[PDB]
């Protein structure tokens, strides 16, 4: 069983939750910017806090990250016009989701340096219902649970790679799972 899908405010922030109904997950918001999930083998599940619209901004985070197998905990969004998904991985389990994706070289940031990707997702779950984008990624070398993250410093990366981004959807710290088990416990913050 899992938590049903959903989005909107919480305590001043945004959040969104989103799962394809696989295995057990259970996705709780919890007070201020903090919320928690735990799973047993789950399909693909996408939940956290944050802000809608995105921005470049310094995120702060904190918390627990406990992924056994493939998880990640990135800040993550999207932009329309173009249409992109990206993400910024802080940390990740077994899978560095990079694999999926073409390498374009690195970027450093907050304590770290990040290798960068590019992926093309067709005919994929988005916020425009099914489409086909591109991806970008930025993998933090150093994982950490805890910090801050400018997501400038990766917008500008990317766009010196050729990367476009489009206007701002939503922007969270978001727990991500694909076919394993974990927890997570994540607290987020904008100065
Ligand atoms: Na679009």
């Amino acid at each position: 069983s899992v938590t049903p899908s959903s989005t909107g405010t919480n305590n001043g922030y945004y959040y969104s939750f989103w799962s394809d109904g696989g295995g057990d997950v259970t996705y709780t918001n919890g007070n201020g910017g903090s919320y928690s999930v735990e799973w047993t083998n789950c399909g693909n599940f996408v939940g956290g806090k944050g802000w809608n619209p995105g921005a470049a901004r310094e995120i702060n985070f904190s918390g627990s990250f406990n992924p056994s197998g493939n998880g990640y905990l990135s800040v993550y969004g999207w932009t329309t016009n173009p249409l992109v998904e990206y993400y910024i991985v802080e940390s990740y389990g077994d899978y560095n989701p990079g694999t999926a994706g073409t390498f374009l070289g690195t970027v450093d940031s907050d304590g770290s340096t990040y290798d960068i990707y590019k992926a093309v997702r067709t005919n994929a779950p988005s916020i425009e219902g099914t489409a086909t984008f591109d991806q970008y990624w930025s993998i933090r070398r150093n994982h950490r649970t805890s910090g801050t993250v400018n997501t400038g410093n990766h917008f500008n990366a990317w766009a010196q790679h050729g990367l476009q981004l489009g206007t701002h959807n939503y922007q969270i710290v978001a727990t991500e799972g694909y076919q394993s088990s974990g927890s997570s416990s994540i607290t987020v913050s904008v100065d």
